[PDB]
């Protein structure tokens, strides 16, 4: 499974895609619109999303791929940081982590990785118990 | 089991203590050798350690942390993000994921949560694995 980035400046989305391909398959979109129909249509594990973009935001995003795709592991770039009501958003959102713009890219290789982990360790979870189902009842 | 918190400065140890304590069981260490103790007594999920502690640094600390509980998920807290030895130091040590000094409450929240899930999640894991065992083979 993919990560997939969704950033509306051309030149961090590109470093970021930098940072994490020698780790990961890595998507890009450059806002909300084309990375929903990245979605639709390949097998994401991990998204990035930066919170401020031209129309819709990151946190509104983020809500709907919380409610169509549940097991992703969703991480925001945002600043205002020390914002009550931005931290309170991602909470609702059901957002994982948050990084700090501009995004430290050691810290974000580290969340993709612990992001992916997260997701390969929930998935295995699922099978081992699907096959004991198999195993065990008749 | 535990989240393990170590910090020499009493205030922002007892904060961070206030931040978790909701969410988690929190044991405190005023430094390594003091958190070395815990952690050959008491059941510990989590690990969030500064950097900078009169002697024995965080990342001396959990280097040892990795060789003697290496299913523990490490946090350190540190500045000097931007030195590239600094970052290639907490690689080396095996640590998961640093967070910027100061540590930011609702980041370091996010982090314990990620962190204890990732360890929930591994240990189900390996739950999972040997009782599929004792049900296959014979
Ligand atoms: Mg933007
Ligand atoms: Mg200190």
């Amino acid at each position: 499974p993919a990560i997939l980035l969704v950033d509306d400046e051309p030149h961090s989305l590109a470093a970021m895609k930098l940072a994490l391909e020698d780790d990961f398959d890595v998507l890009t979109a450059q806002g909300a619109e084309a990375a929903i129909a990245i979605l639709e249509e390949e097998w994401v594990q991990v998204i990035i999303c930066d919170q401020r973009m031209p129309g819709r935001t990151g946190v509104d995003f983020l809500t709907e791929v919380r409610e169509r795709w549940p097991e992703t592991v969703r991480i925001i770039i945002t600043g205002y940081t020390d914002s009550a009501s931005m931290m309170a958003a991602i909470n609702d959102a059901g957002i994982h982590q948050f990084l700090t713009k501009p995004w430290h890219p050691e810290q974000l290789l580290s969340s993709a990785r612990n992001a992916a982990r997260m997701f390969t360790l929930a998935r295995e979870n699922e099978r081992l118990s699907l096959e004991m189902r198999l195993l065990e009842r008749p």
